[PDB]
């Protein structure tokens, strides 16, 4: 399924992500270095911070308690649509989703 990553400077990178793969896993495995994933995807580092696009902040599953708590550690600006890319799991229903990577993760 399609996922679009928009960097700080507006550069756009589109990837084909399989079911069950997190947006963080797909990013780091494809050279989208704006996303780090320091903790490995267990929601404990906040270095995979991303701003989910408004056309999907409704679609994607709401943030869990652990994510909510770890989000406070993001170094970039925390917004209403700030999510940890490692918590967004790809499915056909998310096809076309767009997320913007913060100016920084640290
Ligand atoms: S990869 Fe560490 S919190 Fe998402």
């Amino acid at each position: 399924s399609k996922v679009v990553y928009v960097s700080h400077d507006g550069t756009r990178r589109e990837l084909d992500v399989a079911d069950g793969v997190s947006l963080m896993q797909a990013a780091v495995s494809n050279g989208i270095y704006d996303i780090v994933g320091d903790c490995g995807g267990s929601a404990s580092c906040a270095t995979c911070h991303v701003y989910v696009n408004e056309a999907f902040t409704d679609k994607v599953p709401a943030a869990n308690e652990r994510e909510i708590g770890m989000l406070e550690s993001v170094t970039a600006e925390l917004k209403p649509n700030s999510r940890l890319s490692c918590q967004i799991i790809m499915t056909p229903e998310l096809d076309g989703i767009v997320v913007d990577v913060p100016d920084r993760q640290w």
